[PDB]
């Protein structure tokens, strides 16, 4: 899976997600959000489970995102978690949480829920 | 906020987070869970807003695990999203979201959703 | 957006959602899941808002289903809360909560986060 | 589990949750927000597993709010999912979901996910 998830993936927004994935678990890249506050690329970093059991199972994998870059600081940060399917139409299908930092007013808001699904080809 | 980030951490099942937080926004480390299907300190990666809006305001932040070491593997992955605050009793406020790898019959089942809060202190 | 509401709508997993809104913002009816621990007709109810903001925004909704009937009790419930979007393609985009009911050893792990798309039309 | 169900509980926010179960697994009730765009009582209704598994085992249930009633319209719903323990600490610990009635711009952004927990004794 290694092999399968290394690469630049496409969510449904026209977002792009460049991505490593190393031998150990590591998954180090770059994204670009097509929505919100967000311009240019953001540093990722996370993980993945190295060794899937093979017998028609997802691999297991998360990543975040802090969007503060050289242009933009939306004070926010984003985590992905979901499976890598491989094959002809190979995809990653995540849900994500998006938590911005806000005073303790509306602190019970701090977070939205999400999915993103991605794939090889671009919308 | 990287000063007050970097260190040990506990949350309210006995878990611990030990993290470095990096003046770029990095976050490595390592997680021990003290439930479910894990043994010993498994490797953690995520990122933070390095730059918040101090003005009462949290810092964002996010990571990740998935759950392979030497000893184990839960075929799974946890992502946290949150906050820091700062102060007297510091916390990091979190909803997590684990991504376990199955087949695509109960594929609508893969994520648990749940929160978790950290404090610099042990239950 | 009354009008739009009542009657039946599939999901993307073939599950069958029938409801009547009424003028008061009241959603009653019934749901059938084509996956799961499931079989035939469950009680639902749930709440609408009744004088949307018709400026191109939808309508906010939830529901509830206890996954117990005459034939099968799964010791669960799930709440969906989305949005219903009129039109030529009305859809009803939810994100879901299944809570399960079990002990305090998994507790932690006691609920499911995913998304349903409903559309009047079944795939 | 209907008897202790039925009543009046408040959770971590000041706010109050006065319900009654049916013996048929219907919850119907008012709730009272201490935060956020909310006045007064708004209905609610859910429901509940009528039939536990009683071998130390949580009962599932959830329920809705439409954020509308004669003094506020907020255009918006939440969904709470989780589950009652009885006892002489009995609680019933949630997660919800808030959807927001909005435009197709940050229809991404629609939803926030959170948790609550509800004890028969005010904080
Ligand atoms: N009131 C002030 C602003 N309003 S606010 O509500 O407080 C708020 C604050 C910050 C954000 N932060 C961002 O907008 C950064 C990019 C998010 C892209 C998501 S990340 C998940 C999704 N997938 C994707 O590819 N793009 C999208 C969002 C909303
Ligand atoms: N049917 C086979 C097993 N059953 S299964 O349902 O498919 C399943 C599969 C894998 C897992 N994976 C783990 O158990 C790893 C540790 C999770 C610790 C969490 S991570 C969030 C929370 N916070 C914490 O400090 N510990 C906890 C959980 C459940
Ligand atoms: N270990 C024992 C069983 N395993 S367990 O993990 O504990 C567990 C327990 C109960 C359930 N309860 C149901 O299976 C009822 C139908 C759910 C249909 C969903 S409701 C959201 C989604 N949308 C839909 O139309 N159908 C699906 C699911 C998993
Ligand atoms: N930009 C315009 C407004 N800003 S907005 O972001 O779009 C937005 C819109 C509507 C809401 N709707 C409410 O504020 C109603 C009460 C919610 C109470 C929650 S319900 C879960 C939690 N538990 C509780 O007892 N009270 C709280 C929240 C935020
Ligand atoms: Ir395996
Ligand atoms: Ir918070
Ligand atoms: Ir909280
Ligand atoms: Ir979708
Ligand atoms: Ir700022
Ligand atoms: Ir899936
Ligand atoms: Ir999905
Ligand atoms: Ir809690
Ligand atoms: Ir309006
Ligand atoms: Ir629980
Ligand atoms: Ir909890
Ligand atoms: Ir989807
Ligand atoms: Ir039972
Ligand atoms: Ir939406
Ligand atoms: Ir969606
Ligand atoms: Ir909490």
């Amino acid at each position: 899976d290694e092999a399968g998830i290394t690469g630049t993936w496409y969510n449904q927004l026209g977002s792009t997600f460049i991505v490593t994935a190393g031998a150990d678990g590591a998954l180090t890249g770059t994204y670009e959000s097509a929505v919100g506050n967000a311009e240019s690329r953001y540093v990722l970093t996370g993980r993945y489970d190295s060794a899937p059991a093979t017998d028609g199972s997802g691999t297991a994998l998360g990543w975040t995102v802090a969007w503060k870059n050289n242009y933009r600081n939306a004070h926010s940060a984003t985590t992905w978690s979901g499976q890598y399917v491989g094959g002809a139409e190979a995809r990653i299908n995540t849900q994500w949480l998006l938590t911005r930092g806000t005073t303790e007013a509306p602190a019970w808001a701090m977070t939205y829920v999400g999915h993103d699904t991605f794939t090889k080809v671009k919308p």
